């Protein structure tokens, strides 16, 4: 724990950092067909950010150097009362998919997403 | 507290989306590897560990039994903010460019929020 912290704090780090990276990349991937059209640009931007597990993301335009879109959230931890959650009762919108073994579905894969930047979104509302 | 309806119902929808694209996601990468028990533990973990999810479980229709699960940390965190500032993590950044050819267009910025990881930490500190 205390003997472990240095190094696991350092896979933390990375994690998050590829974490940003990987965001920034698949974006930039997404935009580049639609990079002259502003809704679509707006939209993609939109779609990643909505999640909440972004503090921001701008897209700065190279030639003129301002931005083109922006989304900002509160970086800050959200600490949301545990009352709060009874109160909103958010569903645990699970998803899940077959496997098949030749031509018998072997297994079901069953997932469920963690709701924690939903309810720090939700919370942030409700203090408004 | 109708008010939030319509802000509930999309976050709903994209807690479900997101679960959806990685049951999809596992469904495939487990199809090769349906006979072998390790690796199927092997690539659910994968997938739990660098993605935030409450829990992911794998069920055997032929039992209808499960064969692999892992669950995750609470809904809400109570990391207190002085063991947020004793680690006292930077922004995690990155950033891509979109280009034209040859010419560079746009910069795409992002900076990942940090509250499951600092959650993580906090449960591994309480042991």
């Amino acid at each position: 724990f205390m003997v472990s912290l240095e190094s696991s704090r350092t896979q933390y780090v990375n994690q998050l950092r590829s974490h940003a990276q990987d965001a920034a990349t698949a974006l930039a991937l997404s935009l580049t067909p639609n990079i002259d059209d502003p809704a679509m640009v707006e939209l993609l931007v939109s779609s990643i950010f909505d999640s909440g597990y972004y503090s921001s993301i701008r897209v700065v335009d190279l030639k003129t150097d301002q931005t083109i879109v922006e989304r900002n959230g509160i970086p800050a931890v959200t600490n949301v009362p545990d009352w709060f959650v009874k109160l909103i009762g958010l569903e645990p919108a699970g998803g899940d998919a077959l496997v098949s073994r030749g031509w018998e579905q072997a297994a079901r894969v069953e997932v469920v997403s963690h709701p924690m930047f939903a309810l720090a979104k939700l919370w942030q509302s409700a203090l408004g």
